[PDB]
């Protein structure tokens, strides 16, 4: 038996499980899969040989997001300024001025003044509150209701949208403006920041801090999927799918929000839970790099195309590269060539698609989902519980922070915030 | 005897008498000056022999000015665009960028977060109110100060000052931070607004409107100045510099604020009006015509000059022009053409100062002073009562508009009031 069991090889697990370590516990890391990083991934291209990607979450930004600056710093891992884009096209109507703020100035005055609106919203949430407990409902709303009040015209409209659907990972009418909102307080109560946090990348693939943090953790199981979590008895007791149990006076839950209702827990949790964690969350963002031949560097595309965004993620040749698009995967078929082509040439009707890449999150039995978006209704009715201790058993995950939700930073504060509680006791 | 006398001939008094007539009533209007208009000065250049220039106030929107359109409209009083600015030679540092919102990327943030607090504050304020009736008075505070809170980076920093310096005609630490948000108030709570309503100009000069209304008025007596307004008797006797008194059920006060203390008033006015009466308003704009040649059409200059504005204002021709330039007139002496050099040379160094001409407001008995800008600490202690009856005597003008002060429209929206209250009785 074991001080700790960590549940997930994600950040948040990898964090929970050295830090547990360092502190003279004794800790067993079970995954499910065959790799440690979870929708940290990267790996090798399908379109290119040779060639490392990453497949998830790319983009750090250390002035937000200072525990994972700190790990970059502890372990000297090599960063990079992402991609400056030099080349803007645009499809935000004829007034849209072509560069990154397309905003052009007879619009200010409507910018001006939604720009009071939504700070004034966002300044309503208190990040340490949880969503559920401010009074906060009256925000919680399909996007484009709440965008359609904001009455703004076309360009700014548009940029909103393109980019709230980028981020988001869903469509207006599924998008919760209150999450909206959330993710502008996370950002300092910024709106540009939410797009400006996309500041860095890791020089080697966020694999190189996966890698630097694993080798501090002495004990970890790869393809040991767990299937149930007992703590009706004095010690907990894991269940495993093709296994025999494993043990331990605290349990911490590193998996996807998504994957909890596929574990058994006894007792059950709390009954305020249990429909969020049935229904799962909304999120549904598909990211899909597209090999391409005819784009020079530098490309960025916002506008009001299936692909909100598109734009420049690497060079691969003198002729070649790799874009990056945003859309989701309600409203988009990625292994549709042909529509993934009508949705670079909407933007960029000189450009040669060559190959797709991508994974499929919401498939895969140990994500059922990218990253964290609410569903409308969800968080103004649960959301800090969900990140929560029931008795022994400890919730973490980007999922679950009230923070920094979606981002590797947030992984690393809810592990922090379990580790210190599992220190006192 | 009159059913009113109005005192003052600008557009307040030209309006009130006017209406007062068209209502019916028996009007007489007294003009202390051999002109009517007031601070609305059309006249022939100094500098430029046959050349006719604003050299009080010139600019006009439509959509924040309602009445004064709809003074244009009835007389068919032709407008037109103000220049356009197409070249850009602003002092605010090596990171500006020269258009007319020449705030850079690197300081979208800090713009973001002040605008969210300048309009938060300037949201406080209630136009119907009165500026000492809302628990404003920690606003009511040197601009300097305020603006130092809102720690700016450079450019937005010296840009907001630059403007708010030409806008109020007074030194940052002499202007009222609750001054500047009432303008922004005024506005449609727009900072952007304030400037964009340099709009339209009269194509013949203000005159234009002075005479359309003042052919309406059948009795004007110019080079009438009143000395005295006693409403001790059933009938308020209004009395004059060299000639028999004249006498009204009611009297119409549209001289300036900065002359009212010159007026014996009996019995005197109320008490809590006295000392801003006696002190006078703090404003000291100085608009500057200057006549010079090498400059291309179409400048505009914001910085950091003892001119803080600097733009086209005419072509006199093809290598001539006026620019005009906003200082203050405790800051900068503008019969000093080595001065003016100095100060036009700092924006545009290949510019030759031909002339200059302007009209001291302060010096001028029948004004002591331009337009309105309160003295720190004035208005949140009296102002909305400055602009109200006294027993038979009213208050109008721009100096008291607690919607447009400063402005032509103010000057209306006042004399509208005491109309509709006149006719009520
Ligand atoms: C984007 C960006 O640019 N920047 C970002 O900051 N973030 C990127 N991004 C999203 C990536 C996107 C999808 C998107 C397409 C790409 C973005 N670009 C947000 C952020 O990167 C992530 O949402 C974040 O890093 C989440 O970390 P944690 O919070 O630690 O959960 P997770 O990683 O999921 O690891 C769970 C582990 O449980 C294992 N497991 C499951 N079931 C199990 C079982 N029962 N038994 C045992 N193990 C199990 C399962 O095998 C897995 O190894
Ligand atoms: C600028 C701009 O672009 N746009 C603008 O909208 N506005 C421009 N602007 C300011 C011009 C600036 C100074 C600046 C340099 C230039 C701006 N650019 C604000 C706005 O234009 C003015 O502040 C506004 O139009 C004020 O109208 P009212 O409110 O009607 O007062 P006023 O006109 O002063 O007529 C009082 C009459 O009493 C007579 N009087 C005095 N004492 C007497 C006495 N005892 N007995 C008898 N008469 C007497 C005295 O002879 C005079 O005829
Ligand atoms: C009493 C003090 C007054 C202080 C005034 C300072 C602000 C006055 C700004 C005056 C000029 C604005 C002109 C608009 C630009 C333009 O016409 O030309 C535009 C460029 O304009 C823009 O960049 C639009 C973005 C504006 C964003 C909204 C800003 C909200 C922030 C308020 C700013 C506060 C300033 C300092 C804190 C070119 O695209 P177009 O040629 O295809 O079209
Ligand atoms: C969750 C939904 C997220 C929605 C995101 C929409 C906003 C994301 C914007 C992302 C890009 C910003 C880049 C900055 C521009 C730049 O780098 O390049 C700049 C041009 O930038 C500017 O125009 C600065 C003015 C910004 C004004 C402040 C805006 C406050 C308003 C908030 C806007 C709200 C948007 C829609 C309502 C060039 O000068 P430089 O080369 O010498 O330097
Ligand atoms: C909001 N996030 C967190 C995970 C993915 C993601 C993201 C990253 C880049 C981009 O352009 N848009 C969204
Ligand atoms: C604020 N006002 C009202 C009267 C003068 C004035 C004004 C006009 C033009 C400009 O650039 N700045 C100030």
């Amino acid at each position: 038996m074991y001080d700790a069991i960590v549940v997930g090889g994600g950040f948040s697990g990898l964090k929970a499980a050295r830090d547990l370590t360092n502190a003279g516990k004794k800790v067993l890391l079970l995954e499910g899969g065959e790799r440690l990083g979870g929708r940290a991934y990267s790996r090798e291209s399908r379109n290119v040989p040779g060639l490392r990607v990453e497949i998830g979450g790319a983009y750090l930004h250390r002035k937000h997001h200072p525990r994972l600056a700190a790990e970059l710093d502890r372990y000297g891992i090599p960063t990079a300024a992402a991609s400056e884009f030099t080349s803007f096209r645009h499809r935000l109507g004829p007034t849209a001025v072509d560069q990154a703020f397309p905003i052009p100035g007879s619009e200010a005055v409507a910018v001006e003044a939604a720009t009071y609106t939504l700070l004034r919203d966002a300044h309503r949430i208190d990040l340490e509150k949880g969503l559920e407990n401010q009074d906060l409902e009256d925000l919680d709303i399909p996007l484009n209701e709440y965008v359609d009040k904001l009455d703004l015209p076309p360009v700014s409209r548009q940029f909103l949208l393109a980019w709230a659907w980028n981020m988001l990972g869903q469509p207006a009418d599924q998008a919760s403006a209150l999450w909206m909102l959330q993710l502008v307080a996370a950002h300092h109560y910024s709106i540009l920041g939410v797009v400006l946090s996309l500041d860095e990348v890791f020089s080697n693939g966020s694999a190189d801090l996966v890698d630097a943090m694993s080798q501090e953790i002495p004990e970890i199981r790869l393809q040991t999927v767990v299937t149930g979590i007992d703590q009706s008895g004095d010690v907990v007791n894991v269940t495993v799918k093709d296994g025999h149990a494993f043990q331990a006076h605290s349990v911490i839950v590193a998996t996807p929000m998504n994957t909890w209702r596929r574990i058994v827990f006894t007792p059950a949790l709390p009954e305020r839970r249990r429909s969020v964690i049935e229904e799962g969350h909304g999120g549904q963002g598909l990211k899909i790099l597209i090999h391409v031949r005819g784009a020079e560097a530098g490309i960025e595309c916002v506008g009001d195309g299936i692909f909100p965004t598109l734009y420049d993620y690497c060079e691969v040749s003198e002729s070649e590269r790799l874009l990056v698009a945003f859309t989701d995967s309600g409203s988009f078929d990625p292994t549709d060539i042909g529509a993934v082509k009508d949705a670079v040439l909407y933007y960029l009707p000189e450009v040669e698609v060559l190959g797709i890449d991508y994974h499929d999150w919401i498939a895969d039995p140990l994500f059922e989902g990218p990253w964290v978006a609410p569903r409308v209704g969800q968080f103004s009715r649960v959301h800090k519980e969900l990140g929560e201790p029931a008795g022994r058993i400890h919730f973490v995950g980007s999922d679950v922070s009230l923070e920094f939700p979606g981002y590797i930073e947030g992984a690393l504060e809810t592990a922090e915030c379990a580790v210190n509680a599992i220190l006192h006791s």
